[PDB]
């Protein structure tokens, strides 16, 4: 079966993805990985994707689709983690899948209140003399170790970032809602209870 896992950063969706992959025997797919490998190996699509990045352009959607179609497991059990990102990608993904007589079975939307995402992300502190990460609330640094707060983790910026995430994702969500395949997960819950919801929907 094929699953898509979507959610903003801070939602913990990849932890859920990796556990399910391990227990059930899915291939976990991050498009970042497949792209990086193709570009490094210098395959024909790897080379084409590369020219685009060098110019300052996004890699076109049909290229990412073709990269996925290349390394796609024969058994057809995969979890897409954070992809598609747009409606356009969703349409092209659907198209290449049905070319194999396969479909997306479930899309899991990991929902979590803005308030909680801000607390998770904004709380982060970095030792710039190692790069070792801490959290003012969850895992405080020793009083004494020098730590900073990345500009990006300021509540202002994160707020902006969720707003952009929603603008981009709303139409994706609606597209999957229209097909009757969107399952809502309450990701505000303890990790074991989130995993319970995922198992329930599948």
């Amino acid at each position: 079966m094929i699953l898509v896992f979507l959610g903003p950063p801070g939602a913990g969706k990849g932890t859920q993805a990796k556990r399910l992959a391990k227990e059930k025997g899915f291939v976990h797919i991050s498009t970042g990985d497949i792209l990086r490998e193709a570009v490094q190996k210098g395959t024909p699509l790897g080379k084409k994707a590369k020219e685009y990045m060098e110019r300052g352009e996004l890699v076109p959607d049909d290229l990412i689709i073709a990269l996925i179609e290349e390394v796609f497991p024969k058994h057809g059990n995969v979890i897409f983690d954070g992809f598609p990102r747009t409606v356009k990608q969703a349409e092209a993904l659907d198209e290449m899948l049905e070319k194999k007589g396969l479909k997306v079975d479930h899309v899991l939307l990991f929902e979590v209140p803005d308030e909680v995402v801000i607390e998770r992300l904004s709380g982060r502190r970095i030792n710039p003399e190692t790069g070792e990460v801490y959290h003012v609330k969850y895992n405080p640094p020793p009083p004494g170790v020098k730590v900073i707060q990345r500009e990006d983790d300021k509540p202002e910026v994160i707020k902006k970032r969720l707003e952009v995430y929603r603008e981009q994702t709303a139409p994706l969500i609606e597209y999957y809602k229209k097909k009757g395949i969107l399952r809502i997960i309450d990701a505000s819950k303890p990790v074991e209870e989130v995993y319970r919801q995922v198992l329930e929907v599948i």
